[PDB]
């Protein structure tokens, strides 16, 4: 069903037809692309964007917890489940 | 203005010099990107990113509806349009 | 410690072993990953994922401001530093 490279890195390729998936794989390091000053890195610790813009265009599901340094502005509802704060007045 | 590979698969690159744009492009499939436990992965149905850390340096706008699994902690003001909780007392 | 190649177009590759570490590197311009209507553009304005689905599988922390043109749910707290919304009523 597929078919794979192994480099002498320990990085490997593989492509499976059956799925139209390809795959590269290094064990360990950090893989980047650059343009302008915007970034993709992918590390064993973190994949990491950087950009004078980050843009994220469909449904964005989190699964874990998000923190922003800076403020959240949310053009509709922004509702929770177990508790928000009382940083307002009536 | 630009060039085209079309490959067997029915997959392209495709690379524009009168705008430096290199486009890389599968009909159907996956595409992915793993180093250690990390992964950045395009896929017909989703970009899904998994690692220890997710990092979005610079503004991030959603356009689209965000949903967090766990908590929403913020740095600054976290500011609706049309409405929030009354998950606290005052 | 690491090698670099420099291609005509001024984009360089490379490779540290004492990291693993591969860069590739555009001065300017835009690289696209396509597959089905799933994209992720590195450009010299943005990083962009757009797509079905995004998927964000791990904590997520965002250094900068958060926009969200459409909801904001969060299936567990939801708590600002600095000020929310009093678009709810006790
Ligand atoms: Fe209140």
């Amino acid at each position: 069903s597929s078919e794979t490279w192994r480099f002498d890195d320990g990085a490997s390729l593989s492509y499976d037809w059956a799925a139209h998936r390809y795959r590269v794989e290094l064990p360990s390091g950090t893989v980047e692309v650059r343009v302008g000053a915007s970034e993709v890195r992918v590390s064993d610790g973190a994949v990491s964007l950087k950009a004078p813009k980050i843009s994220l265009e469909g449904p964005v599901e989190i699964a874990g917890t998000l923190t922003v340094s800076g403020d959240i502005l949310g053009g509709g509802s922004i509702i929770d489940t177990a508790g928000n704060s009382n940083h307002h007045t009536h």
